[PDB]
DNA sequence: AAAAAAAAAAAA
C-alpha cells in the first residue's frame, strides 16, 4: 500500500511557506475531485512534499476512498515490468479506478516517453471521471526538461502551490519540533538551528542528534570544522581590499574574485567538500562553487605566481 | 460514459477565434447527420477543443441521442484489448450504433494501422448511415504523418474549422473567466495575463492562483525569475552592436547571432530550463531553442574565447 | 439497407474523366445482367466510385430491385461473423438472392482467402443468373495482389473503366459545385481550386471553407504556408545551378540531387510534413519524398559538411 | 437451374487446342452415356470449361434430359446443407436421377471427405445406370491432391482430354470474336490481342474494351505502363552483360541471376505488382517472381552494396 | 461438415 500512517495531516506543521499547499490540500479532501482538481505541489529538497502527499493519501484512506500512492520512477518501473509480463490492461485499469491517485517526485518523468504516455491516458480518464489528482515535484512545471509539453500544460493548468521554507517558517518548525520531541527551547539552540538548517530534514537530523549527545556536543565539533574553513576573513579579506559580509552575499572583480579565490583555496588545502564550501559560502546548489573553482583554474598572466603564494601561506598558517 | 457534465455549450467564452467552430459544432447538433457531416476541429494545445467535443455530447445526451466521447490512444487500447479477448464484434457494433462520435485527440492515430482500419470502417458505415461525426485534433490533417490517406481524405473533405488565440479572443476570455471570480474590473490583472498566457489553461491556471494568492505575490516571483533571464539587454545587446526589441522577434548574422548567443547563455549560467527560455524569447514550440543552442556549439575559430570571456562575464554579473 | 439518398446519378457531374464510367452504370441500370455484366470502375482516391456505386443502387431501388451495398472488409467481418455464430447458409443465402451487388472498395479482400472464396461462390451464382454485378477499387485488378487469379481473371474479363481525373474534368466539376452552393464565378476562385484540388473530396471541402471563412480567408494562410516552404527557389535552386520550374517536374544528377537536398531540408529545419512535401512539389503518393530523404541521408564524403552548412543557412534565413 | 442460355455449343469456336474438347462432347450428347461415358475436361483458367459444359447442359435440355449443373464447392455445401437439415436422402435421390451430370470445378473436392463419398455414390449409381458424366477441372487427375484414389482412378478411366489455347487457337478465338463484336480485323488490332492475352477471358475483356474506348486508348496507357517497368533492357542487361531476348526467355548463373536482379528491381522501385511482374517476364503462376524476389534476398557477401547501387541508379533514372 | 484474420512497441 505504501501509505505509512506516521505522516498526517495533524503532525504538518503549518507555517507561511507552507500554509497554501497545506490548506489546498485539506480543503481538497473534503471535496474529492470537485475543486483543486489538478494539485501540483512543488518545492526545494526536504520540504515536506511527501509527507503533505502521505497524509492526504492516509485521510483518504480513513474515509473509505480508494487511493494509490506511488513515485514518478516507480511508475514507470511497474509499467515496463507490466509491459514485459503483457498484463499491461491490469496495470491501466487498477490505476484509473482510483478515487485519490498521489504522484510523488514527478520530475522523474524526463526521458521516458512511454511512461508519459501511459501516465497521459491515467491523468485524462481520472480528470473527466472527477477523481482528485495530486502530483508533487522538486521544481516547477516550467522548468520540466524532457516533458511531454501536453503533461506540462496540464500540470499549469490545475492549482500551482509552491512550498518555501522562509525564515518565519523554518523557525515555527524548529520550535514545535523540539516541543514534540520533550526538548526546552533555549535560545542559544533554536538561534543556531535556525543557522544551521536549510530544510525540514536537516532540523529533523540536528534534532535527533541534540536528543541523542546533547547541544554542547555538536557545538564544538562544528565550529572547529566551519572556522578551520574561515580562512577568507583571516587571509582572503585582508589581502585583497574588501569586506567579509560582503564577500559572504553575492554582488564585481573587487570582491567577486575574492570569492573565486576562497573557494578555490579552501578546496585545494583544507581539503574541504563541495558540500562544505558550499555551505560554507551561504552558496546554494553549490554550482558556483565549482563553476567558480574551474574559473580560478582556467585564468591561470602572473596570476599563479600570486595563486602560489596564497596557496604556501595557507598550508603554513591554516595547519 | 465519460461525458464530464462540467463542459458545456453555455461555458464556452466565444471570440473571434473560436466563434467558427463553436456555431458549426452548436448548429450540427441542431441538425445531426443533416450538414456539416464530418466536423474535424484543430488547434493548439488548450485551445478548447475537448470542452467543446465534451459539450456537444452532452447537448446530445440532454436530446435523447446515443453518444460515445473517446480519445483516438483510448480507442486504440480498447480495440487492441478486444482483439485479446476476442469481443471485436461488440466493440465495432457498439460503436457503430451511435447518433453522435466524438473522437478527441485524432493525431495519435499515426503508426497504428489496426486502429486506422476499424476507425476507418467504423467511420463509413457511420458516415453513410447519416450520423453525427465530430473530430479533434491540435494539427491540420496535412500535418498528420502516419495516417492512412484515405483518413486524410475523408477528414479534409468534410468542414475544417482552425481554432487560432489572437489576442481580441485571450481577451475577452481572460475577461470572461475573471468575472466568475468577481475578479474583473482589475487593470493589473487583465494586462498582466495578456502577456504572460497564451492559452486558455494557463489563463484558467493563473487567474485560479490570483484568487488564492493574490497578484501581488505572483507579480514578484514571476518579476524577478524573468529579468535575472534579461540578461540580454544587459550585456548581449550592448556588446553585440544590437536593439532589444529586435532581438526579441526573429527577423541575419548582425542579430540573430546575438540571440543564438542570448539562448546559449540562458541555458549555460542561469540554468534556465528550455521552456523558459522559450517563454522569454516569445519563441514558440521550444524547438528553435534547442538547435539554436546546438548551433552555437557547432561553430565552437577564436569564437570560442569570445563565448568563454561572455561566460565569465556572465557568471560573475548575473549571480 | 446503407444506401444513403444523397448519391444519385443526377448529382454525378461527368466530364471527359468519368463519363465512361458513369455512362457504363446507367446503361446497365437499364438493363440489368444483360449487358456489361461484371462491372468493375477503379480510380484514384477521392474519384466518385463510392457516389456511383450508391447512386446505381439508389436506382435499382428506385426500380424494384433486390439491391445490397457493401465494402469489401464488411463483407469479409459479416462473413466471419456468421461463421462464428454458424449462420452462413442464411448469409450466402441472402447474398446470392439480389438483382444487384455492389462491392466498394474491393481491393480490401487481400489476405483473406476465405472471404475471396465465398465471394467467389457468390459472384458465379450471381453471375450464372443473370444478375448484375458492379465492383469498384482504387488499383487495376493487376494492381490487386493477395487477390486469387480467379477472381482477377473474372474482374478483367467483363467492362473495365478508370476514372482518370484531368484538368478539362475538374474545372467541369468545381465550377458545377461551385453552382452547388450558390456562391460562384470568380475567376481567382476557380483558377485557385484547380491549382490546389486533385481529387473531388479536397474541392468539396475547400468549397465549404470558402462558403463558411471567405475566399480572402484561406488565401493568405495557404500562400504564407506554403512560401515559407518555397525555400527551393530562395536557397536550393540559386545555390545549385539549376531552374526552379525544372526542380518542381521530374527529370539526372544535376537537378535531382538538388531536390532530394530541397526535400530534406523542408523535411528537417521548416518541420513540413511529408503530405505537405509531397504536396509542394508536385510529387505524388509521398513515396518518392520518404525514399528520398533516406536517399540524401545515406549517402551521408564531406557532403556532410555541405549538408550542415545548408541547414543553419536554412535556419538562419527561413525563420 | 442455373443453365445460363446464353452458353451454347454454336457459340464455342473450336480450334486445334479445344476440338478434341468440343467434339467429344457434341458427340457424348448425340448418344448419352453409350460412350465417353465419364467425360473429364481440364485446362488452365479461361479455357472455356464452364462455357463447354453449360453448352452441354443446355442440349441436353433442349432434347428432353434430366440435368443438373453444379460446382463443387456448392455440391460441398448443399450436401451440408442437406445433412443439417436431415434431407440428405432428398438430395442424393434428386442427383442419382439425373440423365446427365455436369460437375465444373472438380479440383474443390480436396480436404472434403464426406462430399467425396457423397459424389463417389453418385458417380457410381449413374455410371451403372448408364447415365452420361461430364466433369471439368483447372488441373489433370493427377495434380488432385486430397482426392480419394478411387475417384481419381475413376476420372483416369474415362475419357481425358485437355484445353490447350496455343498461338493457332487464340488467334481463330480473337478473329472471331472480333467478328462478333461488329469489329473489323484491323491488323495492329489482332496483333496486339495476340501479344497481350493468354486466355479467353483476357479476349473478350480487352476487346469489350476496344468496343468502348477504341484502340489507340489503351494502346498508350498500356504501352507506357508496360515500358516504364522495361528498366531491364536499359539498366539490367547492360550492367550485366547479356542479351534481353534471353533474358525474357528461361534457361544459368549469367543470365539468370540478371532476372532475379530484374524482378527484384521492379517490385522494389516500380512497386509493379507480382502479377505485373509476372506479365512482363513472360513468367506463368507468378510463383518464380516471389521465389526469386526471396532468393535475390536471401544471398544478401558484398552483394548487398552492389545491391544498393543498382537501386539508387533506378530510383533516380526511372522516374 | 469443413474450418477467420491477426496490436503496437522501455529506458539506459
Ligand atoms: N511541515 C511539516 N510538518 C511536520 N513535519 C515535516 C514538515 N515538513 C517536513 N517534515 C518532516 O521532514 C521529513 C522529510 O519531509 P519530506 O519527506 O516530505 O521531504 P520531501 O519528500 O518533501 C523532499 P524529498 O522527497 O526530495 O526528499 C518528514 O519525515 C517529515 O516528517
Ligand atoms: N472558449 C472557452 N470557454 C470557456 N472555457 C474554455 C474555453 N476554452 C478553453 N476553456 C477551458 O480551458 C480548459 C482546457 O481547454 P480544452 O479542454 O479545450 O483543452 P484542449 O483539449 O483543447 C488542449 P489539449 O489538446 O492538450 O487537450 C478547459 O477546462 C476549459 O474549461
Ligand atoms: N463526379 C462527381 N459528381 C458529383 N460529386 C462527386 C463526383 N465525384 C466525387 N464527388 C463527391 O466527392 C465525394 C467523394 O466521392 P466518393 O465518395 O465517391 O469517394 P470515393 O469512394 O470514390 C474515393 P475513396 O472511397 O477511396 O475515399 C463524394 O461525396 C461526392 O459527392
Ligand atoms: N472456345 C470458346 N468459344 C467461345 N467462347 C469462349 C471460348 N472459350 C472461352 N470463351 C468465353 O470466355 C469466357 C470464359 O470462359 P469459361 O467460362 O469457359 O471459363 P472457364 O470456366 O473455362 C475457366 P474457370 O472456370 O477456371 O474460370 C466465357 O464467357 C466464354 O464465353
Ligand atoms: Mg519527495
Ligand atoms: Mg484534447
Ligand atoms: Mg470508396
Ligand atoms: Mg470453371
Amino acid at each position: 500500500d505504501f501509505l505509512n500512517p506516521k505522516y498526517t495531516l495533524e503532525n504538518f506543521i503549518v507555517g507561511e511557506g507552507n500554509r497554501l499547499a497545506y490548506e489546498v490540500v485539506k480543503e481538497a479532501l473534503e471535496n474529492l475531485g470537485s475543486l483543486y482538481n489538478p494539485i501540483f505541489i512543488y518545492g526545494s529538497v526536504g520540504t515536506g512534499k511527501t509527507h503533505l502527499l502521505q497524509a492526504a493519501g492516509n485521510e483518504a484512506k480513513k474515509r473509505g476512498y480508494r487511493v494509490i500512492y506511488s513515485s514518478a520512477d516507480d511508475f514507470a518501473q511497474a509499467m515496463v515490468e507490466h509491459l514485459k509480463k503483457g498484463t499491461i490492461n491490469e496495470f491501466r485499469n487498477m490505476y484509473k479506478s482510483v478515487d485519490l491517485l498521489l504522484l510523488d517526485d514527478v520530475q522523474f518523468l524526463s526521458g521516458k516517453e512511454r511512461t508519459q504516455i501511459e501516465f497521459f491516458h491515467i491523468f485524462n480518464t481520472l480528470y473527466l471521471l472527477e477523481k482528485q489528482i495530486i502530483l508533487a515535484s522538486d521544481r516547477h512545471p516550467q522548468k520540466l526538461d524532457g516533458v511531454s509539453d501536453r503533461l506540462v500544460s496540464r500540470f499549469e493548468g490545475g492549482i500551482l502551490v509552491e512550498i518555501e521554507l522562509d525564515n518565519k517558517t523554518r523557525f515555527k518548525i524548529i520550535k514545535e519540533k523540539l516541543k514534540e520531541f520533550n526538548l526546552e527551547l533555549r535560545k542559544e539552540v533554536i538561534d543556531y538551528l535556525l543557522e544551521n538548517t536549510k530544510n525540514v530534514r536537516e532540523i529533523e537530523g540536528k534534532i535527533k542528534l541534540i536528543k541523542l549527545k546533547g547541544f554542547e556536543g555538536l557545538e564544538r565539533k562544528e565550529r572547529k570544522e566551519r572556522d578551520k574553513l574561515m580562512q577568507i576573513v583571516e587571509f582572503v579579506a585582508n589581502y585583497y581590499a574588501v569586506k567579509v559580509e560582503d564577500i559572504l552575499s553575492d554582488k564585481n572583480k573587487r570582491t567577486s574574485e575574492a570569492r573565486k579565490i576562497a573557494m578555490y583555496l579552501c578546496r585545494k588545502v583544507c581539503s574541504a567538500s563541495l558540500i562544505e564550501i558550499a555551505r560554507a559560502f551561504k552558496r546554494k546548489d553549490h554550482t558556483t562553487v565549482i563553476h567558480a573553482i574551474r574559473s580560478v583554474e582556467e585564468e591561470k598572466r602572473k596570476f599563479k605566481h600570486l595563486v602560489g603564494f596564497l596557496e604556501k601561506q595557507a598550508f603554513d598558517k591554516i595547519c
